[PDB]
């Protein structure tokens, strides 16, 4: 009885195996436009992807991981509001089973149709699993997807998820290039907060960028036929893989604009 995403496993359960889920910088939020500050001291974001290194995606029953190589200096993230450098692990998205739902954070609470997440650890914790058990291990950036015309560079992702449609399947994916992911504005929201997934950890600066990417109908049509089961069990679409907004308690969104 892991947890998951359904009526008996979902959101509202996952505080019984992981507490700090109520705990006070909780992930997902709602960003509230008008309340949050405008900082004339966060800097521009640094997304220095050039030499990004994919190597494999994963279905892990969740979502699906676009894992990168993280051995050395390549694909990282800084400025804005972090200190240091932060360097790419991997990417996931959160989706709907319908175009109005799927995103994790909300805007004035709209949800959008899906949410990307792009995981980076700071590299003064030297991996991954040390970044996380410290407040300012990780940053994620947040990119909102929304459902009209299709982005070219997501296609390369579509196309591979039919070799991975259920848990636990991986696949070769190399060369895939994250900058065909990213809006052509880096400005943003940002907060201090956590995994939105079990183990729930408060080790994340996030960064949510303003403007949302666009995605085709054909494109968030195949991420809901992924399954959340293994091969061989009943057919669970993998659909509604988002935690909702927390409450904020005592944090300050900030903004990096007007
Ligand atoms: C840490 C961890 C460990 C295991 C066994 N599974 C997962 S599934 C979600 C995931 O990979 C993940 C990893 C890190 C981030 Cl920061 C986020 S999220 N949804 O907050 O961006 C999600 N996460
Ligand atoms: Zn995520």
């Amino acid at each position: 009885h892991h947890w998951g995403y359904g009526k008996h496993n979902g959101p509202e359960h996952w505080h019984k195996d992981f507490p700090i889920a109520k705990g006070e910088r909780q992930s997902p939020v709602d960003i509230d436009t008008h309340t949050a500050k405008y900082d004339p001291s966060l800097k521009p974001l640094s997304v220095s992807y050039d030499q990004a290194t994919s190597l494999r995606i994963l279905n892990n029953g969740h979502a699906f991981n676009v894992e990168f190589d993280d051995s050395q200096d390549k694909a990282v993230l800084k400025g804005g509001p972090l200190d240091g450098t932060y360097r790419l692990i991997q990417f996931h998205f959160h989706w709907g089973s319908l175009d109005g739902q799927g995103s994790e954070h909300t805007v004035d609470k709209k949800k959008y149709a899906a949410e990307l997440h792009l995981v980076h650890w700071n590299t003064k914790y030297g991996d991954f699993g040390k970044a996380v058990q410290q407040p300012d291990g990780l940053a994620v950036l947040g990119i909102f997807l929304k459902v009209g015309s299709a982005k070219p560079g997501l296609q390369k992702v579509v196309d591979v998820l039919d070799s991975i449609k259920t848990k636990g399947k991986s696949a070769d994916f190399t060369n895939f290039d994250p900058r065909g992911l990213l809006p052509e504005s880096l400005d943003y929201w940002t907060y201090p907060g956590s995994l939105t997934t079990p183990p729930l950890l408060e080790c994340v600066t996030w960064i949510v960028l303003k403007e949302p990417i666009s995605v085709s109908s054909e494109q968030v049509l195949k991420f809901r036929k992924l399954n959340f089961n293994g091969e061989g069990e009943p057919e669970e679409l993998m659909v509604d893989n988002w935690r909702p907004a927390q409450p904020l308690k005592n944090r300050q969104i900030k903004a990096s604009f007007k």
